């Protein structure tokens, strides 16, 4: 399955910080067979969008939680175009 | 530049309908130098996410408007990982 998740209220995100948050997820995703495909950030609003492939939203969230940043919002996105 | 926009209230949207919306955007995006790279939809919550490339949020929204569906939110995502 695929998921879009959102982390809000981020303080002063830089490309370095985004790179590291993403790397922290990638480092431990194997333990849930999750694949963090892509992350985009809006540093002005303080928001990180994460696209992942995984068995379930719960799995994706267990990964974020271990990497110390549980997503504020997550939706399965079974449709794409 | 890069943008992520969100449409809500699309509960129960089908693959055909997402494809239709997407095609409607693509059909008029070129005039604004906008390209919709990816569209994902969650028919359960009724949430659509669109990743686009373009000169501004204004342009992207003008395209959505001509296509018949203004986005409820649009944010620039200058950072990606
Ligand atoms: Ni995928
Ligand atoms: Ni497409
Ligand atoms: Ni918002
Ligand atoms: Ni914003």
């Amino acid at each position: 399955a695929h998921f879009m998740d959102v982390h809000r209220g981020m303080h002063g995100i830089t490309s370095d910080q985004l790179h590291q948050a993403h790397q922290a997820d990638l480092a431990v995703e194997k333990d849930e067979n999750v694949h963090f495909e892509q992350a985009w950030a809006d540093p002005a609003s303080g928001t990180i969008y994460c696209l992942s492939e995984g068995p379930s939203a719960e799995a994706v969230q267990r990964v974020h939680e271990r990497a110390g940043h549980k997503a504020d919002e997550i939706h399965e996105v079974p449709l794409s175009a």
